[PDB]
Parts: structure tokens; sequence; C-alpha cells
């Protein structure tokens, strides 16, 4: 049809080497088999980090997104048509990037960022067959919080990248994750870090829907273990670029979606959560 569903997620799977009780493992078979990730073209996974639960998540997910590229930064060989940027294979960790989808995939490319503030961060850039049409998906996560200097520097090279790929102006071109630019109480200045992202990707503002954060201690049990008293923050987006096929509509919805219960053990101590991240997924529906 003429609509295109995107969804990203930051999944928090952090290595398990440095965190072996994050229930990293069984959160890739709950998330495998969730509700809520079904029915996308093209699905942007953010953190996975740890190599063997990621892995397994895309084992889980293969059934039905086949398609599949390799993670950001943990390989630089024939499964990727070309590897960008400060790639380094002596990173203690890998990018935790990942693009999986329906339809087949026919360009992979990987780009590690010049900046930071040890892991290959950067992004993964996807050139995708949905039903005769070529669309392009990139998938990222930018630098958390001079913060806001390194993301914007992060964020030009995603923009000088998308420029210098001379991809059809009559094609969609979509950039999303987990951007570490927050929304909440920057809609109107005009000035803030969330109205400069914009202007550097050259991107259009989509319509938003669903819950107000992405990032919530108030309502996410993972997030609320780790940062009880941080005020919710919307930092996840799938946003189109303007120099290419101007969508009519696109929406980003954030997603609340509860996982089943699943508890892990650490320091003699028994934890349970009901949550597949410590941030919620967005939906994004283009239409074309
Ligand atoms: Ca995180
Ligand atoms: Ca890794």
């Amino acid at each position: 049809n003429d609509t295109l569903k995107v969804m990203t997620h930051n999944v928090y799977m952090l290595s398990t080497n440095l965190y072996p009780n994050w229930g990293q493992t069984e959160r890739a078979d709950l998330i495998g088999a969730a509700d809520y990730i079904k029915n996308q073209d093209v699905v942007i996974l953010n953190e996975v980090f740890d190599n063997s639960a990621s892995d397994r998540l895309l084992g889980n997910l293969k059934k039905e997104y086949p398609n599949q590229t390799a993670v950001l930064g943990r390989s630089s060989g024939s499964e990727w048509d070309k590897t960008l940027g400060n790639y380094s294979s002596s990173t203690p960790e890998d990018g935790g990037v990942a693009i999986v989808s329906k339809w087949p995939i026919a360009e992979k490319i990987q780009y590690v960022f010049a900046k930071g503030c040890l892991s290959n961060k950067g992004f993964v850039y996807t050139k995708i067959k949905k039903n005769d049409r070529f669309v392009h998906v990139i998938g990222t996560h930018l630098q958390a919080e001079s913060p806001a200097s390194v993301r914007t520097n992060q964020l030009k090279e995603i923009q000088d990248f998308i420029k210098n790929k001379n991809i059809p102006n009559n094609e969609y071109v979509l950039i999303g994750g987990d951007m570490n630019v927050n929304k909440i109480n920057a809609e109107n200045n005009n000035d803030s870090e969330y109205a400069s992202m914009f202007k550097t990707l050259n991107a259009s503002v989509p319509s938003y829907t669903g819950h107000t954060a992405t990032w919530d201690a108030t309502t996410n049990s993972i997030a609320k273990y780790n940062f009880p008293d941080s005020p919710a923050e919307y930092l996840d987006y799938i946003i189109a670029s303007k120099d290419h096929a101007n969508p009519s509509y696109i929406e980003n919805k954030v997603l609340q979606p509860k996982s089943p219960q699943w508890t892990v053990t650490s320091w003699f101590q028994k934890y349970t959560y009901n949550d597949y991240s410590d941030h919620y997924p967005v939906e994004a529906t283009i239409s074309m």
C-alpha cells in the first residue's frame, strides 16, 4: 500500500559482562515475541550491545523480519557494503544499532561518528525495496547527556552523508533512533537543541501521538529503578528529510507496551520488572 511503517526502539541490552543481571537474554525472547514490534515494514534497534542477547533477539525477529543488518561497529567485513567513519576494531563495545525489515535490503552501510564525549557509536544506512519503491532508512543513537555540541556534530555527519549519497529527491529518506535530544519544554524555543535538530538534518517535524515521553521513570519500571526522580524525557524520533520525498503525513506514536513479568537476582535480592526496556518504542506511520 501507500503506507510505510517504521519503528525504533532503544532496547537497553547492555553487555552481560558488565551487567550480568539485567535480563538481557530473557528480554530478547520477550521482545522477539511481543505484539508491539509486529506489523512493521522496518525496525530500528538501539543499544543491542550484548553480543549473545542481541544475536538472540535478531534471531527471534528473523521470522517476520528476515532482512537484517549486522550490528553497527561489531565488524567491518563484507556484511557491510561500506564501513565509513572512525571505525576502530579495538573498541571495548560496538555501536549497538541494527536495522531489520520484512523487505529486501539493497544497500547496507555503517558509519562511525568522529566525535564523542570506546563504542563505535554512529549510524546504519539501509536502502530498502518496499513494493517496487526504494525507501532509505538511517538508524542511529546519539551522544548521551558540551554533549549538545557533540550531538550537533554527529547530526551534521548524518546530513553530510545523505547529501553525498545523491539519493533521488522523489524517494523517502528517514532518520530514526534515540537522538538524546529532549523535546519536552523546548518546542517553543527556536534556539533549543530540539529545534536545531530539524535544521541540522534538514528534516520536517512529524505529527506526535501516544505517550508524552519515551524515557519515563514515572511509568517505566526499569527507568524508575535507575533514575526514580528524573523528569520524563522525549528522546526518540523517526523523521523525514526535506531534501527528498516530503510525506503528506508522518506520525510518531509513542507506545507504552508492558512485557510479561520477568525476574532477575542481584546481591541476594530478587527484582521483578514488566518493561521490555527503559525506553518506550516509537511507531512511525508515513503516507507515501
Ligand atoms: Ca540508555
Ligand atoms: Ca557488543
